[PDB]
RNA sequence: GAAAUUGGGCGCAAUAGAUAUAGUACCGCAAGGGAAAGAUGAAAAAUACCAAGCAUAAUAUAGCAAGGACUA
């Protein structure tokens, strides 16, 4: 063990590069898709 | 295909029922063809919720548009 040590375009590129994903999931989506979403989904465990 | 002979409504109710509110409007030189549509209430001397289409609310990679799903 080691001891404990003590704008839309550029913002979407910055998030892509930060979280190692592509750009597409940072663009929004329309109302038809925002309102189909279940905001009170079933929980378990 | 003979003859003798024998002896009111388990209706329609405005695309229905009349073409019919009218043989008018309209069309045709003419004969002739030929429509559509209305809905308050006792009194007008009392002025809701439902088709398609839209709007509230445009859109986000991929595709008979869904289905299996899924925390989404
Ligand atoms: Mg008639
Ligand atoms: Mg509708
Ligand atoms: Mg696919």
């Amino acid at each position: 063990t080691k001891p404990i040590p003590r704008e839309e375009g550029p913002m979407i590129e910055q998030l892509s590069k930060m979280f190692f994903t592509t750009k597409h999931r940072w663009y929004p989506h329309g109302r038809y898709h925002r309102c189909r979403k279940n905001l009170n989904p079933p929980k378990d465990r």
